[PDB]
């Protein structure tokens, strides 16, 4: 409350870190279908299904400009490009596949970086 604060973690790395993260998920070999926006005049129905698109390259323009505000932040946008890719893709599918096997790789990243 005012006057009243836990004590000050150290955000100061945060940037860099989640640069590395990214780096590691744009390199994974399972990352192709989530590389690039989707394109939305090719694909029916991806623009009226999914409210807010979002893939890496979006994410990478996103942390290179300032447009995250802290780490949690960062973590809604990779989040989300798993959420839309279960929206739109079966289970038993290589997309469907590929972003199970992206949020797993992503999360546990996450945890051995920052908890």
């Amino acid at each position: 409350s005012m006057s009243v604060k836990k004590p000050k973690r150290d955000d100061s790395k945060d940037l860099a870190l989640c640069s590395m993260i990214l780096t590691e998920m744009e390199t994974h070999e399972d990352a192709w279908p989530f590389l690039l926006p989707v394109n939305l005049k090719l694909v029916p129905g991806y623009k009226k299904v999914i409210k807010k698109p979002m893939d890496f390259s979006t994410i990478r323009e996103k942390l290179s400009s300032g447009q995250y505000p802290n780490l949690e932040t960062f973590a809604l946008d990779v989040r989300l490009v798993f959420d839309n890719c279960e929206t739109f893709n079966e289970d038993d599918s290589d997309i469907g596949r590929a972003g199970h096997n992206m949020r797993k790789y992503f999360e546990k990243k996450w945890t051995d970086t920052f908890k």
